[PDB]
């Protein structure tokens, strides 16, 4: 209920009506001031309480960023509020994998949303770590959609749909889901898994990415990439102590809030170095 907060903290002025030009407004002012990032699982502290109250808590109060059920939650309960219907829909990720991949888990969650007067639904994912749509994107298949980034285009994949993305020189199919709502309980389960197993690439590394200035800013460990429209530049960061600074300067996180420095510097020397 922390409306006020939220728009705040994602510095947006515009008008709260529920149109396509808000959604639009919305989506862009929050991926470039909410950075994804996967603190808590790294740090032993799972992704749990998918409240409006929890998530508005960490992610607008106390400057921190999230992952995809922390990311598309807040929105999703913001959006709600201003008069749009929000559907929470369910995925699988098969960034970079060939179609004979195994069958991943369901571990992501994105949305479907309707305003009046709208053409048809839309779906919105603001909590796709390093490759998320800037925008909201039409819920239909064939049409290529430009964003202010790289173009997207939706595929009907067997019961459901798939996302793809033009990532440098091809087609990446990023996440394949169903267009079946979905019960909270049902994204907590999910949340629970990708936050706590063992196996899971939140627990074993670190994952960090924002939006600032036509770009894309990407952390794998102590691997920094900028994605611009030009061309990639990677940078190697140095130390833990290095990979800590970039966190709390490049990608605006609340450093501080996860506890003593010298806690997340020691997690991160030993998993990323
Ligand atoms: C919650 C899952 C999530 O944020 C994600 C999955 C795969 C790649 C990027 C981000």
């Amino acid at each position: 209920l922390d409306l006020t907060g939220y728009l705040d903290r994602i510095n947006y002025r515009g008008a709260t009506d529920p149109t396509l030009d808000v959604l639009r407004d919305l989506v862009s002012a929050h991926t470039g001031a909410i950075a994804f990032e996967n603190l808590d699982p790294l740090m032993g502290v799972p992704v749990d309480d998918l409240s409006a109250e929890a998530l508005a808590d960490k992610l607008v109060d106390r400057r921190r960023g999230g992952y995809c059920y922390e990311h598309n939650g807040l929105i999703g309960y913001v959006l709600a509020e201003l008069g749009y219907r929000v559907r929470r829909l369910a995925g699988r990720v098969v960034w970079l994998a060939p179609p004979d991949a195994p069958t991943p888990a369901q571990t992501h969650t994105v949305l479907a949303v309707t305003f009046p007067g709208c053409q048809g639904p839309y779906l919105v994912d603001v909590g796709f770590g390093g490759m998320t749509p800037t925008a909201p994107l039409r819920l239909e298949t064939g049409t290529v959609q430009q964003t202010a980034l790289e173009p997207y285009r939706l595929d009907d994949r067997g019961d459901g749909l798939v996302l793809q993305a033009m990532v440098r020189d091809e087609w990446q199919a990023l996440y394949e889901f169903s267009t079946l709502t979905r019960p909270q309980v049902d994204l907590r389960v999910g949340s629970w898994f990708v936050s706590t197993h063992p196996t899971s690439h939140f627990v074993t590394g670190l994952m960090a990415a924002t939006v600032a200035d036509d770009a894309r800013w990407n952390l794998m460990g102590r691997n920094l990439a900028i994605h611009r429209r030009g061309g990639t530049e990677k940078i190697l960061l140095e130390d833990a102590a290095a990979v800590v600074d970039t966190l709390g300067d490049r990608f605006g996180i609340n450093v501080a809030d996860v506890g003593e420095r010298g806690r997340l510097e020691a997690r991160i020397d030993k998993v990323c170095f």
